[PDB]
């Protein structure tokens, strides 16, 4: 309970803050909560934050199981409230190349995704759906790139014009 | 002259430091030149990286115009700190998304490439050398958004392994059948 009251305001506070703005004050008043009940149950910032960044990859994890990449796509393209947070996800990028601990835990807390996409794709082969042309592992790295360019894309502030078209040729590429 | 030096200070510095930490002593660090001659000239830290976004936005529009955004990615790969500086829109992507006069002066100081994306494609489809069950726009978008796809991994320090493969593959895919 205590931990996802933490969990719910901590993200709205650093969507609507960024990440240094998300001040332990500002993280009080967003949750309800003491710096010493948040610190005691994450220890640090940056700990919270992975905590955050590690529900997203279940969330996109189940849905992946379900339908893939494309589909967590779909998703975001359905849910523009949700790109102040794709935003502050964007503001670590730098911390995760020059900030080799850091780099491990944010790897780690991506873990479960990972490996979703990983049986996805296992299972679309199993089905003989994917192209076989192209080795799985190009296909895979692919998706991934096509995934990150949505994120910065939309945290940016295009527009989600041609998108799901965009999304649509995104998958018969991949496809036999 | 200046001009070209202090860009090219401007583009280490916010390669190195990223946009927040960008400060007046690193600017000088990286250009050597007092904050009076690099501001006097641009008036804000904004506006030098809104010029040095056109001046890459025209080298990337001459390659596009030899040989596509796909040519743009591949040099990416054998020289990612060409335009490493170019992470720094993921710093601040939020002021990017909703101040629109900043958004506006971003759209416009990239319009030099955009042009060039749409001449590039024209030609093709002249040639007849695209895919034509799907609309040129939206293979347009298709390339940008694998453009920024590529700006992203190497922000954030992806391996580059597997991305040749991965732009013979997006090549294919515009083209026709
Ligand atoms: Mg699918
Ligand atoms: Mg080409
Ligand atoms: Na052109």
């Amino acid at each position: 309970n205590s931990r996802q009251e933490i969990l719910e305001g901590a993200r709205r506070c650093f969507a609507e803050h960024g990440y240094e703005g998300a001040t332990v004050r500002r993280l009080e008043e967003a949750t309800g909560k003491s710096r010493g009940a948040i610190f005691h149950h994450f220890g640090d910032k940056e700990n919270l934050f992975l905590a955050l960044a590690r529900e997203d990859a279940a969330r996109m994890a189940e849905v992946v199981s379900e339908n893939g990449l494309v589909e967590v796509m779909r998703g975001m393209l359905e849910d523009p409230e949700r790109y102040d947070w794709m935003s502050v996800r964007l503001e670590i990028s730098k911390q995760l190349r020059t900030d080799p601990v850091f780099r491990a835990k944010w790897i780690d807390h991506q873990s479960v995704l990972d490996e979703a996409v990983r049986v996805r794709l296992s299972r679309n082969v199993d089905k003989g759906q994917m192209r076989t042309d192209v080795p799985i592992e190009v296909l895979h790295t692919f998706l991934e790139t096509v995934l990150d360019g949505f994120i910065s894309r939309l945290a940016t502030g295009a527009s989600t014009e041609g998108l799901s078209e965009v999304l649509d040729l995104v998958e018969g590429t991949v496809r036999k």
